[PDB]
């Protein structure tokens, strides 16, 4: 007899049920509260890689009323620079950045702060790692209004020790990244909407928002994902290749393309084994164009189940099971 | 905990079970009840969709005992043109049209039913919207005999919904069709064979009959939708191509093609993001051959089910659950 | 909600258990009871099919102690003639028949009765069919001792009805042939591993044998239908292109390829939709080599579950299911 | 109604659920008890096949904490030779080497004990078959203190069976090989993360380990064997084409290959049909490489799931079943 916890479901298992509905897309209400105090237009946030989010992309995103995360793959004044030129630019825009959970992140954390960051993203791999709650414990103390996102974790009881250490936003999320190995490298993982409803019903009467972070492919996923519970998601390949992103356009055959790779990367890594990989992402263009498309699409699933708001969907919206035949 | 209401099945994930039969193939009766008052010779319905039914279509689908459905993609004037046509034709032809559940189709409506349509179809992506139910109530009481088609849904709820607001038949759909995006955009869709029983049940002892609408794509999909409790099916990529469809047919590398396209497609379109694909379907030749070869699939299963009608394949015939392994 | 009678399995659903083992693949028995009177030294029947079985092929399969079955898909004096020069061949070697179940088949039957046929197949696509049972009754009727195997079954009542009917042996399988395209035609199968466990309950006790007809791609495939309680199995791709069947060999682009279609196709029709697609299989060489490499098989399998026979293989050994990752 | 024992599931099947954790995976202790008596740095034995383990790679294994098995596919004095070789080379390596379960293998037995084998592996296709249990009976009679890891078993049964006839470790695996064709020949077949948790439910507080045999591709996989109870994993796949294993090195179209096949291949068994496939896989250059990669794996495992130790791991780690969808 196996040690087996449950059935966990992903993106592919399920589908939303249409239901009675008096919302018109266009009208459909997509802000959403990522904390207490911090409240984004539509319910977005870029990922914290270095081919992905930094200043100019941040800035692009916060503008659609999302949030951007400057990646920690830079030194510490290069990073508080990054937060400027975003807290700066006109707009009164908010910003995100990206710490390890490693000794030697203090330093960062102070330099972030200075520099006006709006919420402190504690960015690991395990989030339940006793080092990782440690670090948001002395955050937390140190600055007892910052806004703290920490994450990842895919469990009930890891959504409630990332609360207790002082969260004000848990992320969720292990091995559902497009450029992900962790499954195959360490065969760990929770397919997500399973890890996202898990950590919902933890995290039930606390006012503490979940993020699911990682395996968001279409703009469906981005309602599924809400429909299990999380507040608001984080995305990677889906800006990744946009003009905003770091990085130069690569031109191959004669189709524009720019790097898109893990964090856990051989190459972004420069001691463990890599749990990422390298690729190129064809050029998307333009952020605004993407997000107008994938808002769109949740606006039209909000239209289908007749919820009007974030909440209604995270809350109201129902779940049909699928087969592998249902998937195809 | 995921809101999960139930585990829904798709075409390929049942089979129909073989019976004790006296009916012979040949000898099966086709003919079933659209509505109350309307009998077709065949349980068939073409697609209200811009590449698929105008009036040489609707005639042609007539004349094999089905019924064809104008579709709305052209002027007021145009469409009650289409109408006369099929319904002037000699052999007393019967015809639908399809309408928009938006502002501006009460004028429509007006001259469909002077130009002499048999059965309105009031054709939403959303059934269950209250704007849509409204239409139907709006068009019942200003013609009380009238027959009327309202649709899509795939939920128990939303078939009863489209009955109380005076719908003649309920078509189901939400997800299934060939050139479909909605699931992908939305990640809203229920499997069709779940969304047709579900709706039958709801349905039952009412008098109001199920179409089934999209996904069809073997004549053993016909059958399956028919034994889950459909009284019809509606067909586009089946008669899609064919030579009595809209269109002209383009020549790509020696073979014949033809264009088909959802109506959420950004071509059909021209303020929604698209949910359906445009694309070449091969060149099938004449309409009577399809159903020819459908209807004749159908009858084989009639003979293998010992269902001698439409009505006990509906009501009697079993089905069997199958893995994946199963399907391929 | 849907008539589901229940799930059903398929062989690539199903694993054997290995199991405490005396038996020497070397050692292990073969031979079968196909009927109360009727013993073969292989659990191997081959198909009655116009590019499987004509007196060649049934000559060679009796040599290595099975038996072949000559197709009804040419004239009663050419079926008759075949059965007598497989009859007249030297060694004793028994020999089937194929007629259909259609009026003017009563003359068919007289002609390999006569011609010493030692098993009549009335093959039918539909065994539970009522003119298939009546055929049965009639033929029982006219030759109290004549060997009658009936089918295609794949239920438990269809099963009972052969019996019932005077079968001395009943043929399972509805849908589950490599060239067979009736699930798709009709929506009608059902999954063979289920077909035959149903078809053996129901005929528990009876002494009336059942054969597992269709689907086997693999000797694998032998061990899992006889586990399942086949006494034997029936053979069509397996012997296609072996030297012994009928037909010329053609060279397509060096390689040696034979015909291989279904008797529901439309070359071999030539009123029905076909149920069965024509194609090319590649040449296998003789009979003897596949037999012995087949028969290796199952005995491996004997030597593995610890079934010394064929009757402790079909009651002693077990399955696990598997998933689809199970089976890639 | 079907003999289906249990449902069985594969590596595929399962995620490893990442739990609170101290353990930092450069920390983590990899030892393990490979019987009562002989402890491994590593959980990692290689494959006794002629394409895997002769002296120079059971040389390097052991350096890296494992063990290597010498395989039986070479003459009585050759392999004593092999074990002399591993034995007296510097560092007090361990060494292992596989015998037949036929007669004429007591020889092979008192040569390799008498050439200092540390640990005899009576390597069979069916550890359940009498002649393996008498083989190991007759084996422990003669040497009380020798370590005999018997196999391969996939069964709790099958498990005891080799622990009652006197087994220091118990090797499971029946089908899972990546060379393997047992499943499709003979039919049988136990998943082998079902096949692991049954045969160490069965030995619970024996003291006698077992030894996930085949299927590993990946480190992910090592951990799920480990989590399913196993001691440790052996592998054959993963360590073909190193510089250490035996054979040449080819070069096809510039790559550079190495010879991997069943032992169970028509060429390694040059009378039974073969199980086992010939093929080429890619030089993976030298095994010190691959062991820190696969490792690597594990150790970030061990951080994620919170386990210290082989034991904790073995016992403590949760998993989530996963759905096909869940694995693509
Ligand atoms: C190599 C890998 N790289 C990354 C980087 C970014 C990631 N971001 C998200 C996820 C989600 O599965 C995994 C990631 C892996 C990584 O950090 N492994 C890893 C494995 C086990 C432990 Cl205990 C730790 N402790 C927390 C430092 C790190
Ligand atoms: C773009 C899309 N286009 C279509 C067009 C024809 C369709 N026909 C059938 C189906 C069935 O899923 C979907 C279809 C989508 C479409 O209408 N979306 C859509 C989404 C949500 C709502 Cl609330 C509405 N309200 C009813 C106007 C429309
Ligand atoms: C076209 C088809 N052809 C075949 C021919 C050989 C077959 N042999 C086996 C099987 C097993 O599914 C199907 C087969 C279909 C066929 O016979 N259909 C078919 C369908 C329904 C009925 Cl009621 C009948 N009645 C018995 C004459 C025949
Ligand atoms: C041809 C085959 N070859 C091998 C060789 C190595 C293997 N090593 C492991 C496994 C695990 O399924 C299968 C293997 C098959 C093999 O031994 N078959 C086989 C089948 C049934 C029995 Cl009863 C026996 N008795 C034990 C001698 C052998
Ligand atoms: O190398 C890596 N391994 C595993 N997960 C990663 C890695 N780098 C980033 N991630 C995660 O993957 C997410 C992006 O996923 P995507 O949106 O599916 O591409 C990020 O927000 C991180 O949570
Ligand atoms: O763009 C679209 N999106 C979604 N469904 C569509 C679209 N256009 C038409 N449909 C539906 O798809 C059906 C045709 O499906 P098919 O027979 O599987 O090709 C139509 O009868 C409509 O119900
Ligand atoms: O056209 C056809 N349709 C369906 N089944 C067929 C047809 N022709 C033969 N069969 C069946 O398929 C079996 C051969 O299956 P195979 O061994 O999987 O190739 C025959 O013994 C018949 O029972
Ligand atoms: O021909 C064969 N048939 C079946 N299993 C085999 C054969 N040869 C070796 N094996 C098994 O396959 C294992 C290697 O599996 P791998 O690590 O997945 O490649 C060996 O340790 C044996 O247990």
């Amino acid at each position: 007899s196996l040690r087996i916890a449950k059935e966990a479901l992903t993106f592919d298992d399920v589908l939303l049920v249409p239901a009675h509905s008096t919302v018109l897309p266009n009208t459909a209400d997509l802000s959403t509260q990522l904390t207490k105090t911090i409240r984004l237009n539509i319910p977005m946030l870029s990922a914290a890689m270095d081919t992905v989010t930094e200043a100019r992309l941040a800035i692009a995103l916060a503008q659609e009323g999302g949030i951007g995360f400057i990646h920690k793959n830079m030194s510490i004044e290069r990073q508080a620079e990054e937060v400027r030129r975003v807290k700066k630019h006109s707009g009164g825009l908010r910003v995100g950045a990206a710490v390890g959970a490693g000794a030697g992140n203090e330093e960062r954390v102070d330099a972030l702060v200075a520099a006006g960051v709006d919420v402190l993203l504690i960015d690991s791999s395990h989030g339940h790692s006793e080092g990782v709650l440690q670090r948001i414990r002395e955050t937390r103390a140190k600055y007892p209004d910052l806004q703290i996102i920490g994450g990842n974790v895919a469990t009930a009881a890891g959504a409630r020790a990332l609360a207790e250490a002082g969260c004000s936003a848990v992320k969720v999320g292990i091995g559902p990244g497009s450029i992900c190995t962790t499954r195959i490298v360490t065969g760990v993982g929770v397919p997500q909407i399973t890890a996202v409803a898990d950590a919902v019903e933890a995290l039930e009467g606390t006012g503490i928002p979940v993020i699911a972070d990682g395996g968001i492919r279409f703009s469906g996923d981005i309602a599924k994902a809400i429909a299990a519970g999380a507040s608001a998601v984080m995305v990677g390949s889906m800006l990744a290749g946009t003009e905003e992103s770091p990085g130069e356009i690569e031109l191959y055959q004669g189709r524009s393309y720019k790097s898109y790779r893990g964090m856990g990367s051989l190459g972004a890594m420069s001691k463990l084994v890599p749990e990422g990989i390298e690729g190129r992402v064809a050029y998307k263009g333009r952020l605004k164009e993407i997000i107008h498309q994938q808002m769109g699409g949740l606006r039209s699933c909000m239209g289908l189940t007749g919820c009007g708001t974030i909440d209604e969907l995270r809350t109201k919206a129902e779940f049909v099971r699928i087969s592998g035949a249902g998937i195809q």
